[PDB]
């Protein structure tokens, strides 16, 4: 295996200044994924990965088979989040964070609406299949329970379905925050999922601060999302370009901030709005933290601007 090197979006969203504090190794935090499935034993990712299961066609499955990644961009987006800091290959924002590895998309990368559904459900459930088991009404931030407390999507499409967004809200509504790409057209607004209001919509820039032409317009923030070296199958390294990329940034960025405040407060911060510019909920952290580029204040290009995790986590314990 090669020697640890940090790709170049990791220093831009200022993840490892954090990890002294945490490096999302909190227990009752997981980032759930929701993607092609993952190389469950790549040593660059094993030893976060906590639950690997399938929603294909239906059936909820954790045979191993049914739950690897067959494409091979699942493996890149969780190792982005979550690649191990250790002598080896990359490094994730949150490289001590659990992972759920949800595969809602086949081999070729396409799924269909009830599968990402059953996805988003899965998450909330958790590995136990149970949403409160000790009846205390916390789900998400409840060591007792096994609830995600994010939801990262880096896939989207055209198409708004209700079903789909139903589980987003039921998510939402839990606590847990949902993160996803904003869309790889050049169009005046996000894809759906991003585009719904309860999920953050993540842009994609370049490692010169431009935002990439293909990024989608009006995102909520903005991330590294071009020639992102992560992890790849089998075994292996690979890069890879789009807001698919920009997304898992975001979401470990999330996870440092809530792993952070549960260590120091014993809880989570709630998940917020699009419009929330205080420091009491996720969502405004990460807006006012943000490197704002472009026009002042959120654009269309940039959203809010580029997350920076050293400046977020201050934030949230201060
Ligand atoms: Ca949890
Ligand atoms: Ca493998
Ligand atoms: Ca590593
Ligand atoms: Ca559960
Ligand atoms: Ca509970
Ligand atoms: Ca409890
Ligand atoms: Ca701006």
């Amino acid at each position: 295996q090669p020697a640890q090197t940090i790709p170049w979006g990791i220093e831009r969203v200022k993840a490892p200044s954090v990890w002294s504090i945490t490096d999302g190794s909190v227990s009752v935090i997981q980032v759930a994924v929701l993607d092609t499935g993952v190389d469950y034993d790549h040593p660059d990712l094993a030893a976060n990965i906590a639950w690997c299961v399938s929603t294909l066609r239906g059936k909820v499955s954790t045979k191993l088979r049914d739950c690897a990644d067959q494409n091979g961009h699942g493996t890149h987006v969780i190792g982005t989040i979550a690649a191990l800091n250790n002598d080896i290959g990359v490094v994730g924002v949150a490289p001590g964070v659990q992972i759920y590895s949800v595969r809602v998309l086949d081999a070729r990368g396409s799924g269909s609406y009830s599968d990402i559904a059953i996805g988003i459900e899965q998450a909330i459930l958790g590995p136990d299949g149970v949403a409160d088991k000790d009846g205390d009404g916390i789900i998400a931030g409840d060591p007792d329970d096994d609830a995600a407390e994010v939801i990262s999507m880096s896939l989207g499409g055209p198409a708004d379905d209700s079903y789909l967004y139903d589980m987003i809200i039921q998510a939402y509504n839990a606590g847990i925050v949902i993160v996803a790409a904003s869309g790889n057209e050049g169009a005046p607004s996000p894809s759906y999922p991003a585009a719904y209001p309860e999920v953050i919509a993540v842009g994609a820039i370049d490692s010169n601060d431009n935002i990439a032409s293909f990024s989608n317009r009006q995102p909520e923030v903005s991330a590294p999302g071009v020639d992102i070296l992560s992890t790849y199958p089998d075994d292996s390294y690979e890069t890879l370009m789009g807001t698919a990329m920009a997304t898992p940034h975001v979401s470990g960025v999330v996870a440092l901030i809530q792993a952070a405040y549960y260590q120091k407060y014993g809880k989570i911060l709630p998940v917020g709005t699009f419009d929330d510019i205080s420091k009491n909920t996720v969502r405004g952290i990460l807006h006012i933290t943000a490197d704002d580029l472009g026009p002042t204040g959120w654009d269309a290009d940039y959203g809010y601007g580029v997350v920076r995790a050293a400046l977020a986590v201050q934030a949230a314990l201060g």
